[PDB]
């Protein structure tokens, strides 16, 4: 996982209005969150692994071991069960609660880091820069 680790910033979103639509996210948060460019910080220490999401709007913080569920309570207020895992080089992360799931995939392509983010049929790609 150690191409991963660092601190990386937001350059480039698509659809993110709509996977947040899809979450039932409210406008007022939707207007926001769209102008917001987060600071991700993934450390680790031993077996454990950090991911800090930083913004002036709002920040979340989690640890886990890979292949561990564990309980996470997103930055829109879901209480889902998470587990987090690498296969085929790819950081995923699956959210299960109440039936739903959504999947936040991480990959490594040419130096940048590109998020996609997947709920019913919306899909989101946010592209982020190793600071
Ligand atoms: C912690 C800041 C995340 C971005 C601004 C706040 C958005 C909150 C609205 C819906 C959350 C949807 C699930 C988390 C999206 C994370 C996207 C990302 O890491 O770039």
């Amino acid at each position: 996982v150690d191409a991963f680790l660092g601190t990386w910033k937001l350059v480039d979103s698509k659809n993110f209005d709509d996977y947040m639509k899809s979450l039932g996210v409210g406008f007022a948060t939707r207007q926001v969150a769209s102008m917001t460019k987060p600071t991700t910080i993934i450390e680790k220490n031993g077996d454990i692994l950090t991911l800090k999401t930083h913004s002036t709007f709002k920040n979340t913080e989690i640890s886990f071991k890979l292949g561990v569920e564990f309980d996470e309570t997103t930055a829109d207020d879901r209480k889902v069960k998470s587990i987090v895992t690498l296969d085929g080089g790819k950081l995923v992360h699956l959210q299960k609660w109440d039936g739903q799931e959504t999947t936040l995939v991480r990959e490594l392509i040419d130096g940048k880091l590109i998020l996609t983010l997947t709920h019913g049929t919306a899909v989101c790609t946010r592209t982020y820069e190793k600071e």
